[PDB]
């Protein structure tokens, strides 16, 4: 019969743009798949699911998904929205594939049916301290944050790093996700003399606050995480984009053996160069061949075979440990430009 998998992401939202990408990649892995054959003649039947990437939607959203009689999902987006929705999953034995969550958490409290195949900032974090202690080495740093798990977790971990190395760190504070007027914050990077900011966030945020810093001659040197790396960062900031530094993922859209699943995006007229388009399709693949080797329906049996046994994707051999992550996930660092395009560092 019919195997329902559940996608879950931001259709709606500030950040349903790291969305569009998600349902952009799950829905090519699935039509691909099923034009091979399927899982040994069944066919996959993506259901979407809009969170929003907020931790209540996400609640009623997993309860649903228990409801329908749905036994695998590759969800959910964030970070703040995931974790709540992996209790749910858990509880009832369902498997949990998150693409887009990145904090660390998700997968240290011993579940045994949750699994991603994002990055972990765990890594991403510690890459931005390095690149700021030994490449850029500022005078004065003041590292911001937006108040959630994601972007807290990142500016935390960035402190942490710094701090390591007893780099003067003059200020941590945060500000509320859907600010418009950062001129307080502009005034307090004045009156320090702040060369460098590291901010924790989503590209909404650091649209308006490079715009802004500009606009009043702040000559400070930003950087974020790959919340940031959007087609709508230079959008928002303007020329203010120009110099910004960001850790993304590796660029699996220029690998020659995805070549394939570019044209297919690009017959549609889809942005193939998103990170999220290739770590959810890597999902999906990852799902189809437990379920594909194994023969298998229990979620269990299906994680511990990709524990075992890994998986070929899209974005590479896939390597999971015990709790659920991928090994060898690395980021690297970007300078931004004004046109939105960037080169590695
Ligand atoms: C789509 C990504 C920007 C999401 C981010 N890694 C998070 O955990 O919230």
């Amino acid at each position: 019969d019919d195997i329902k998998v559940a996608v879950v992401g931001a259709m709606s939202g500030p950040i349903a743009q790291w969305g569009d990408m998600e349902f952009n990649g799950a829905r090519q892995a699935i039509k691909d798949i099923n034009a091979k054959g399927g899982i040994k003649g069944d066919k996959l039947v993506g259901v979407e699911y809009d969170d929003a990437c907020d931790p209540k939607q996400a609640v009623a959203v997993a309860n649903k998904i228990v409801n329908d009689g749905i036994k695998y999902v590759i969800g959910h987006l964030c970070s703040s929205s995931t974790q709540p929705a992996s209790d749910i999953y858990e509880d009832e034995g369902i498997l949990m594939i998150s693409p887009g969550a990145t904090n660390p958490e998700l997968t240290q409290r011993g579940y045994q049916h949750i699994m991603r195949t994002a990055g972990l900032d765990s890594s991403q974090g510690p890459t931005a301290a390095k690149y700021i202690l030994e490449t850029v080495k500022p005078q004065r740093i003041a590292i911001i944050h937006d108040k959630q798990q994601y972007g807290e977790g990142l500016a935390r971990s960035v402190q942490d790093g710094l701090k390591a190395a007893n780099a003067n760190v003059v200020f941590f504070d945060g500000i509320t996700a859907g600010e418009k007027d950062f001129s307080a914050l502009i005034a307090r990077l004045k009156k320090e003399n702040i060369d460098f900011v590291y901010y924790g966030g989503y590209y909404p945020e650091m649209g308006q606050m490079l715009r802004q810093a500009r606009s009043v001659g702040l000559k400070t040197q930003f950087m974020g995480p790959e919340g940031v790396g959007n087609a709508s960062l230079s959008n928002i900031a303007g020329d203010a984009a120009e110099g910004m530094l960001v850790t993304m993922p590796k660029r699996y859209d220029q690998d020659p053996a995805n070549q394939g699943i570019v044209d297919a995006l690009k017959a549609d007229k889809k942005d193939p160069s998103g990170p999220y388009v290739w770590i959810t399709y890597a999902a999906v693949q990852s799902l189809a061949t437990a379920l594909e080797r194994t023969g298998s329906d229990e979620p269990l049996a299906l994680v511990k075979d990709l524990k075992a046994n890994g998986a070929n994707t899209v974005i590479g051999p896939l390597n999971w440990d015990e709790k659920g992550d991928l090994k060898g996930f690395d980021f690297g660092v970007f300078q931004w430009h004004a046109d939105g395009s960037s080169t590695k560092a």
